[PDB]
């Protein structure tokens, strides 16, 4: 008698009776995202629902991984859970798990929209980066931030949901990993300058209609490669890459001229030559030269915010069991 039903997208949410009109919010790679009022907590919530979390290996891995992490990369910059629980009475029945976190008033979609302020742009780039130096430190690198996965309250606190992938849209994700030619921390570096970069211009950076077009759209901004980047590329994707013209790029100026940023002020100058540096420090394809987690916060631009003070597979049924019993702990 604790539980509901609602139709929720092209599903229902089965939720328990706390849980009070919910209002989709927004989907992604598990579906919909409903906001809802808690009751017995009097606030709003936001909840997610894995269905067959332990139907194969991927969604499995990933399921278990959201629900352990959750309790121990505990973040000011990372979304926490408030409640996780199956609506099912048994493992033999167990189907479904739901998810309950803050509810946050928008994603990073849609501060993006609004006109560039460096205070904003400066401090939603220092938590960002602070909520992936914490990632980093519990031993998780990302490698899948986007605007769409980070959310911020009204007075521009940010929160990562998620904790990544595992280990057509491929609009932020690193040289690296598109080459599948192995990665290290500074990884999500590349996102962190691809979501600036967007700020500033209000346009997705390197906006792909392929696979190969990705690489293109990258190489004709930033220019080509290296002879130490290219000899690191697995022998069939080091021939596409190598084969191909020579790109020259643009300068960092000729990507994001003065008419993007405010100005008429010493101020607005100083700043704009700032985020352009970050910048050019986030946007480079090889990961040996690209500025790291602790020198990004370590920036100008970024530094003003210092605050004195501060992998095994299993079978489908063992899956099933792992997970029912982190849903029954809590
Ligand atoms: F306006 C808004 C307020 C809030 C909001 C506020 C609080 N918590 C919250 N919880 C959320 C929200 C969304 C997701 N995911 C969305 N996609 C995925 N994927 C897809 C690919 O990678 C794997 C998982 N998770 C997870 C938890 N969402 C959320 C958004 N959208 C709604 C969801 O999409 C973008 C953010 C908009």
């Amino acid at each position: 008698n604790q539980f509901y039903s609602v139709e929720v997208g092209d599903s229902t949410f089965t939720v328990l009776k706390r849980y009070q009109n919910l209002k989709p919010i927004g989907s992604g790679a598990q579906g919909i995202v409903c906001a809802a009022y808690d009751a017995v907590l009097d606030r709003n919530v936001a909840i997610k629902k894995l269905s067959r979390p332990f139907q194969n290996q991927t969604h499995a891995k990933r399921a278990y991984r959201e629900l352990v992490l959750m309790k121990c990369v505990n973040h000011k910059n990372i979304i926490s859970l408030l409640n996780v629980f199956t609506p099912q009475k048994t493992l033999e029945e167990f189907q479904d798990v739901y998810l309950v976190m803050e509810l946050m008033d928008a994603n990073l979609c849609q501060v993006i929209q609004m006109e560039l302020d460096h205070e904003r742009m400066s401090y939603l780039l220092y938590q960002m980066l602070c909520g992936i130096k914490h990632l980093h430190s519990a031993g998780i690198i990302h490698r899948d931030l986007k605007p769409s996965n980070i959310v911020v309250k009204s007075d521009c606190t940010l929160k990562i949901l998620d904790f990544g992938l595992a280990r057509v849209t491929r609009y932020y994700r690193a040289p690296e990993v598109i080459l599948g030619m192995g990665y290290k921390e500074n990884v999500d570096i590349w996102s962190v300058g691809c979501i600036m970069g967007e700020m500033v211009r209000h346009k997705i950076l390197f906006p792909g209609r392929d696979y190969i077009d990705q690489w293109n759209k990258v190489i004709e901004q930033l220019g080509t490669p290296c002879p130490e980047f290219m000899k690191k590329l697995q022998p069939t994707v080091r021939n596409y890459v190598e084969n191909r013209p020579k790109y020259a790029g643009l300068t960092f100026p000729k990507l994001f001229p003065d008419s993007l940023f405010p100005a008429d002020s010493e101020h607005n100058k100083l700043k704009a030559s700032q985020a352009r540096d970050l910048l050019s420090k986030m946007l480079v394809i090889d990961p040996a030269k690209r500025i790291s987690v602790d020198d990004a916060l370590q920036h100008p631009y970024i530094n003003v915010w210092y605050d004195p003070a501060e992998e095994r597979e299993h079978t489908i049924e063992e899956w099933k069991e792992l997970i029912y019993k982190e849903v029954m702990n809590s």
